[PDB]
């Protein structure tokens, strides 16, 4: 068998190759030393790594390891599954949602990191636990599914109320900007929630399209796995993606894009 | 005398002129009524009203009024203080960072929105009432000036554990995405404060440094009231602008840009 292994700062992403067979594994960044053991039972004729904790696991081993650089693997693994999925596309901005989220540019041969932010999926945990006090994350993301926004998040119309907006009315003016304006509100823990998820997915769309319009592409491939188990958040992206002009895509194991890439740079 | 009214959705920002000299005073939108009582007991040769609530304004009082679209008005009012203040720019973008924030390429004659996002200073009371109970604005600021993020934020550097990261080890990499690692204790007001800032900076700061990059200009002007009595803001966002390099400008009234454009605009 042939392993790739995608080490991040909260999941390790694990993909294992024999025939024509895959095996997609997720493991906790916690729990890294079960992964090592595990390695180190296993007979391997080719392990490659990628990931800020590759060299973790690099070190802990007892075979030689190859280490690709994340943004190559990701841009070569993306390519493999978008190609198996039937999706033929001549270029595209990929936003990588993680523990934080990486753009890039994908000129139909190759990436060129053009932007990252750190809201993404670690911040939805952590804000999330902060306003929650949730540390589970199916549980945190179940109940986020349950929220309203409305009492939270400003729109365009609230500020132009009765006049003529400058841009559409139902745009987000503000996220969290009607707070203020409901103190009477307790503030659910699932419309908290909600709101988190929203500008997340606000912000990385936002950067997605700017750079998509800069590097003149129609195309944003959306990976990581900030999606799992997030139904809003997918929503919060496509609905905004569709709506300035552009076309989102997500792919099926996509969250394994440099897992898959690592054992195809080699 | 003559009257221009930046009318948004948290301040309204009112520029008086009468021996070319100008008096500038801001009123909270939500006590509207007041400048309307104002505006109805006032002999004014010239009113000019721009922003959300230039509409309720209008609809209350009972002299005339002269209406401009507020990307126009910011614009022109920019100008006018970049010259004033020795500044000679040929081109910049602009951040308008208000309630919300709206991002604008000026080409040496006119203005373009190049983008805008939800975070902003509405996010910074409403979140920062969520995270901290304070309501009182300079009191909300003020707590966050001396936070420290290192519990909160997670960098570059801590997901590539002792690995070189591709990018800067000092970046942050995920906003929030410390807190999991830091359970065992207490998140301060202060701190979480400090985070909140930090998060809607880097925010503004990455959108306007990619507007930058995609018009090709190297200049960056901040304008808008939520970089009033916030330090820590302008600091955040300076740094990575710099960081970036790019050159931040900050104005003085640049809050009332709006105010002074509806003044200036034929
Ligand atoms: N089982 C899970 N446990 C924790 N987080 C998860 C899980 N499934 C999905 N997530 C989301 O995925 C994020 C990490 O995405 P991933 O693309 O694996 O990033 P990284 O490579 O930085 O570890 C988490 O921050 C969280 O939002
Ligand atoms: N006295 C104040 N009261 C409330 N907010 C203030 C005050 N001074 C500055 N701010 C900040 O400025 C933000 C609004 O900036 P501004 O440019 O006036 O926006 P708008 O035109 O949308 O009212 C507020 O959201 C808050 O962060
Ligand atoms: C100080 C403002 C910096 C915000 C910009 N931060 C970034 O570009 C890093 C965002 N994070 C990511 O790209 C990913 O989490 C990796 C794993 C660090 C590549
Ligand atoms: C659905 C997500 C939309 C995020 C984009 N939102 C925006 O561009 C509106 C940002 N806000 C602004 O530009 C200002 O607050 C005004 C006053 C609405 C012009």
């Amino acid at each position: 068998m042939k392993v790739g292994i995608d080490a991040g700062g909260t999941l390790i992403k694990i993909v294992q190759e024999q025939d024509n067979q895959r095996t997609f594994k997720t493991e906790l960044t916690k729990n890294i030393d079960q992964v090592v053991e595990w390695l180190n039972q296993q007979q391997i004729e080719k392990l490659c790594l990628t990931g800020g904790n590759a060299g973790v696991i690099a070190e802990n081993i007892n075979i030689p390891a190859q280490i690709f650089v994340e943004f190559d693997a990701a841009s070569q693994g993306l390519g493999i599954l978008l190609k198996e999925q039937g999706h033929d596309l001549a270029d595209y901005i990929f936003a990588n949602v993680g523990t934080g989220t990486s753009l890039h540019y994908f000129d139909g041969q190759s990436q060129r990191r053009v932007g990252g932010i750190g809201t993404g999926g670690g911040m939805i945990q952590g804000l999330g636990y902060l306003l929650s006090q949730i540390t589970d994350y199916k549980q945190l993301t179940d109940m986020a599914q349950h929220g309203d926004r409305n009492t939270i998040d400003l729109k365009v119309r609230h500020i132009y109320k009765d006049t003529e907006p400058p841009i559409p009315g139902d745009l987000t003016a503000a996220n969290f900007g009607h707070v203020l304006h409901h103190l009477d509100a307790d503030f659910t823990p699932s419309n908290k929630l909600a709101a988190v998820i929203g500008v997340v997915g606000e912000v990385v769309t936002t950067m997605a399209i700017t750079v998509a319009r800069e590097f003149k592409t129609e195309n944003i491939v959306y990976i990581g796995s900030s999606f799992h188990n997030n139904a809003l958040l997918r929503k919060v992206v496509e609905d905004y993606t569709v709506l300035r002009g552009c076309k989102p895509y997500y792919v099926e194991n996509g969250a394994f894009s440099g897992a898959i890439g690592a054992l195809y740079l080699e």
